[PDB]
């Protein structure tokens, strides 16, 4: 159960949502863990001093992107912030 670091990318590198004007999105990749990949429970990621639990499906697998609102879009207009698994081939 390794402890995972989110990426929080600026809007781009291939990544926008855009549709909602009112819900800033945020892209972000979580290399994930293996164990975590298999068990899917909660597992704790550290990422510019915000530790953010996040309860990951069974059986989540690469390119799954866990949209979790209010981790975005800061300031007034609550946006969403879109966590992209990031496992490794073996």
């Amino acid at each position: 159960m390794s402890t995972i670091a989110l990426a929080l990318l600026p809007l781009g590198s291939g990544g926008s949502g855009g549709s909602g004007g009112s819900g800033r999105d945020l892209r972000a990749e979580l290399p994930l863990t293996l164990e975590e990949a298999f068990h899917g429970g909660e597992r704790v990621v550290e990422v510019a001093g915000r530790r953010v639990s996040v309860r990951i499906p069974p059986g989540v697998r690469e390119g799954s992107v866990i949209r979790v609102p209010g981790m975005g879009g800061q300031g007034n207009p609550p946006g969403d912030l879109l966590l992209v698994v990031r496992l490794l081939p073996h």
